[PDB]
C-alpha cells in the first residue's frame, strides 16, 4: 500500500493541530487506550498500578511517555512512508523489550483515531480520517514485517 501526497497532507494537517499541545493529546490517547482495552495497561510497569482516570491524568510519567510516543509517531508520519530508519529501533524495543503485540498497536491506532475525531472535526472529517487510518495501517504493516524479521509474532 502507498498513500498519495494528498492523503499525506490530510494526515499532516491534523498532526499540526496535535502539535499545538502534544502532551494533552498524548494523555487523552493513552487514557483512551487504557479505558477501551485495560489489558494494555499491564505492559507499562511504570503505570500498571494506576486505578482511575484521575490518577492517569495526574501522572507526570504517563504524560511524558505520551509526548515521547506521539513525537516518535509524528516523525514517522512526516517521512510519508519513508520510515525504515525510524521503525528499526521502535520495532526492536516494542517486540523484544516491551512485548507489544500487533493487536495492541491496532488498539492504540483506534485510540488515536477516536481522540482526533473528538478534538479535531475541522481537520478530521471523513476523508482525513480515512487518510490517517491508511497511514496507521501502513505503519502497522511495516512494523509487523519488522517484528517477523526480529523473531516476534
Ligand atoms: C504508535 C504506536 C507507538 C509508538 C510510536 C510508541 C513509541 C514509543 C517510544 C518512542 C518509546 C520510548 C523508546 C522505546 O522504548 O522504544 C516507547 C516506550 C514504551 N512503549 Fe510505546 N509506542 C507505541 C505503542 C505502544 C503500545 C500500544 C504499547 C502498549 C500497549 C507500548 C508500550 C510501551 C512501553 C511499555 C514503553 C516503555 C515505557 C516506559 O519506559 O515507562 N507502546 N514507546
Amino acid at each position: 500500500m502507498v498513500l498519495s501526497e494528498g492523503e499525506w497532507q490530510l494526515v499532516l494537517h491534523v498532526w499540526a493541530k496535535v502539535e499545538a499541545d502534544v502532551a494533552g493529546h498524548g494523555q487523552d490517547i493513552i487514557i483512551r487506550l487504557f479505558k477501551s482495552h485495560p489489558e494494555t495497561l499491564e505492559k507499562f510497569d511504570r503505570f500498571k498500578h494506576l486505578k482511575t482516570e484521575a490518577e492517569m491524568k495526574a501522572s507526570e510519567d504517563l504524560k511524558k511517555g505520551g509526548v515521547t510516543a506521539l513525537t516518535a509517531l509524528g516523525a514517522i508520519l512526516k517521512k510519508k512512508g519513508h520510515h525504515e530508519a525510524e521503525l528499526k529501533p521502535l520495532a526492536q524495543s516494542h517486540a523484544t523489550k516491551h512485548k507489544i503485540p500487533i493487536k495492541y498497536l491496532e488498539f492504540i491506532s483506534e485510540a488515536i483515531i477516536h481522540v482526533l475525531h473528538s478534538r479535531h472535526p475541522g481537520n478530521f472529517g471523513a476523508d482525513a480520517q480515512g487518510a490517517m487510518n491508511k497511514a496507521l495501517e501502513l505503519f502497522r504493516k511495516d512494523i509487523a514485517a519488522k517484528y517477523k524479521e526480529l523473531g516476534y509474532q
